[PDB]
């Protein structure tokens, strides 16, 4: 049981630590079962921030709780990892915003956790970070307090809140006016325009319960959840990787080109076949591949692209091409700066899109369309923060986007553009 492990950890904290500045990791192998109960455990805790992570591959999962250091941008988080080459498995977790957020506004919210429970495959480990500018002994003491204030994991509370009001930002007329502004500008090749749906609920959303419902239905997605405190969070279920880095190995992907999914496997297969052989959709995917390659080229010794494949998601099926590279340097700062924001969330041409969005979108995307995941010296992975939502007491703001092209009608785009999970009052 986790309770046994937490006692062993506590015992070790009670032995000495230097009364001098430092950093240390206490790493305890955990029972595999603990790795299957991570959302249950995280959300019972009253310590913040909290970050939950489940890889789209079902093989990596984490619950991280409390903080020992926080960084407001990737550069500073990266610099801290580099200054600790010694410390294997020093992982920093969190969010890189699309646009800086008041949490000065910060480009990222990245933190070295107090406690990290990480599952990879069948092996789970618990890690407690100690950190101080003066005394690791002082910090060990605070860590004992933190441990004594942990709560027992409990089964997940039922998804209960109900919608009593909905509104849209932008509203339809502004959406329509904005899209006209992009159709006139296209005479720009493509711009992706965001819309928030603000649901007002009869009570505070259980983030736990919402995350659990999204996991049951949104397969093949990275699930992430950052709770800043017991009222504010950002969470989502994105099918898309920004990048994976293993030493100088990098993977990313062009995820672009769509057809509907259908519950019937063979009906779905038939549409995937169509998608696989559709020129228009294939071209859209390849221009994404070209942008990504263009952004990587000065930082790689090699880049290459695999054959296209189909990702079958709950309502849609996508064309995907993995892009593999060898980096010149191992710098997560540089990776992020090159890959984010992606063309998929902004449009083409890259800078023409970013500026249109910057000029005309009236509302900040904040965390939406940025990324979620972790960094470390040898391994880093971020998912693009798509299909995501800001929880704010009894309100939830759901994000979505629409790519706008020469042929696009505002009303059709509105009809196309997580809410599924909640029922009305």
């Amino acid at each position: 049981q986790l309770s046994g492990l937490l006692g062993e950890l506590r015992q070790k904290l009670c032995a000495g630590f230097p009364e001098q500045a430092g950093i240390q990791q206490l790493i305890f192998p955990a029972p595999g079962l603990v790795g299957r109960q991570l959302l249950e455990w995280l959300t019972a805790q009253t310590h913040f921030p909290q970050f939950y992570w489940r890889h789209r591959d079902n093989h990596e999962e984490a619950a991280v709780c409390g903080q020992t250091r926080s960084f407001a941008d990737m550069k500073d988080a990266d610099d801290f990892i580099q200054q600790n080459p010694d410390a294997n498995g020093l992982r920093i977790w969190g969010l890189n915003a699309f646009e800086p957020v008041m949490v000065n506004a910060q480009a990222s919210f990245l933190f070295l956790p107090r406690l990290e429970i990480l599952r990879r495959g069948k092996k789970t480990s618990l890690t407690l970070n100690l950190s101080s500018e003066t005394s690791l002994q002082k910090d060990a003491l605070q860590a004992i307090t933190f441990i004594d204030q942990l709560m027992a994991a409990r089964a997940l509370p039922v998804l209960n809140a109900r919608i009593q009001h909905s509104s849209h930002t932008p509203g339809y007329p502004q959406w329509r006016n904005l899209i006209q502004q992009a159709l006139n500008d296209i005479e720009l090749d493509k711009v992706v325009l965001a819309r928030t749906t603000t649901l007002t609920l009869n009570k505070p959303l259980s983030c736990a319960a919402f995350m659990a419902a999204s996991r049951q239905v949104n397969h093949r997605c990275y699930h992430f959840m950052l709770r800043f405190d017991d009222r504010q969070a950002f969470l989502g279920s994105s099918p898309e990787r920004l990048y994976l880095r293993q030493q100088l190995h990098l993977e990313t992907e062009a995820l672009a080109g769509t057809v509907s999914n259908l519950d019937s496997d063979p009906q779905a297969a038939v549409l995937a076949d169509w998608l696989m052989h559709d020129e228009k959709n294939q071209r859209e995917n390849l221009l994404v591949v070209d942008d990504i390659c263009q952004r990587l080229q000065g930082g790689v010794t090699a880049v290459d692209v695999m054959p296209p494949e189909i990702i079958r998601l709950r309502k849609v099926q996508h064309l995907r091409r993995r892009i593999c590279a060898q980096l010149s340097r191992a710098s997560d700062t540089d990776c992020l700066q090159r890959l984010q924001p992606t063309a998929a969330v902004a449009g083409l041409p890259r800078e023409a899109a970013r500026q249109f969005i910057a000029k005309h979108e009236l509302f900040s995307r904040g965390w939406y369309a940025g990324s979620a995941g972790y960094l470390s010296l040898k391994r880093t992975e971020f998912s693009v923060a798509l299909r995501s939502a800001r929880v704010d007491g009894q309100q939830i703001h759901l994000y979505a986007g629409a790519g706008i092209v020469a042929g696009s009608d505002a009303e059709q785009e509105w009809q196309e553009i997580l809410q599924s999970l909640l029922e009305h009052e």
